[PDB]
């Protein structure tokens, strides 16, 4: 309540949760505070429009904050944690969201300031700056029952969110992680598919976007399962069952699989990747 937050990084998983979080209502445009190293128009100078406060040294950050979110690319943490965890008081909880960099590397590297440091893994994406971000984090060891507590809260407050053991939030990533992007290429696909039968743009692209976000909810509430579902959609006759056959022609379910597993599979590397080198 007399909290603040902060994000080491910036850009857009930054700019995410805050528009979030503000528009939530459980923080203040103002009681936010992000690092700019360098400043990419884009993210920096919306978020000055917005309200948060702004700084060069991802220091101040660190003073600023009562909840530390690490939003930096996986391979710029090290270079972080070094460079803060002296600053690492105890009040504020540190919830990385970089992608596959492990609560491990992080703490066994950061406790080197600080007898107990408090971490938690996070995992989100950027609907999150509506109230449909599917979010999923894991408990640091040196994390209190009050912390995840707080966690499963703040984040609540803008999407899905649940305690993953750590080793799943690498494929995590590839299904909710990536997914938004997964769609928004199926999406800009239908719209020029609906196009290419008359509809015109601004129409098709909404009917397209409308349409999947009805069959989430479907989903969503209650069981059913995809598949039935696709059943329950379907007349004997065609107009549907058709559609499916041409994209079940050209393995279109086979290309999201292949899709979650790139995700996936990088998200390792990158990781087991930063392990040694
Ligand atoms: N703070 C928020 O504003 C949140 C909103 N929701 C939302 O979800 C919407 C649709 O409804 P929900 O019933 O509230 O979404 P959804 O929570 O049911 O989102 C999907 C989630 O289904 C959970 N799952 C949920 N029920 C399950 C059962 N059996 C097995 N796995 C299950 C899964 O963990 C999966 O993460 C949207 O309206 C959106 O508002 C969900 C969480 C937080
Ligand atoms: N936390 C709520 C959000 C919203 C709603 O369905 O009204 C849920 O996912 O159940």
């Amino acid at each position: 309540r007399g909290m603040s937050v902060g994000f080491i990084g910036a850009g857009q998983l930054a700019f995410a949760l805050a528009k979030g979080f503000t528009a939530a209502g459980v923080l203040a445009a103002h009681k936010i505070m992000a690092s700019s190293p360098d400043m990419d128009l884009a993210t920096v100078s919306a978020l000055r429009k917005m309200g948060v406060k702004l700084t060069p040294h991802n220091k101040e950050t660190v003073q600023h904050s009562d909840v530390l979110f690490l939003a930096v690319k996986p391979h710029i943490i090290p270079f972080i944690l070094d460079e803060i965890g002296a600053d690492i008081e105890d009040r504020h909880i540190v919830v990385s969201c970089a992608a596959g960099v492990t609560i491990s590397s992080i703490e066994k590297k950061l406790s080197a300031f600080r007898p107990a440091p408090r971490v938690i893994r996070c995992m989100t994406n950027t609907p999150v700056v509506v109230r449909e971000g599917a979010t999923v984090y894991a408990t640091g060891t040196h994390a209190q029952v009050e912390d995840g507590r707080l966690m499963e809260q703040l984040l609540s407050s803008v999407g899905f969110c649940t305690e993953v053991e750590e080793d799943l939030i690498d494929a995590v990533t590839g299904l909710s992680g990536s997914g938004p992007a997964y769609a928004f290429t199926a999406l800009d696909a239908l719209a020029d598919g609906g196009v290419k039968m008359g509809l015109p743009r601004r129409l098709a692209v909404r009917l397209g976007a409308q349409a999947l976000l009805g069959a989430a909810k479907m989903l969503l509430h209650s069981e059913q399962h995809p598949g039935q579902l696709k059943d329950n959609v379907s007349s004997p006759g065609g107009a549907t069952i058709h559609a499916l056959h041409v994209l079940e022609s050209g393995g279109f379910r086979s290309l999201l699989i292949n899709a979650v597993e790139a995700s996936c599979i990088r998200t390792r590397e990158l990781q087991s990747m930063a392990d040694q080198e």
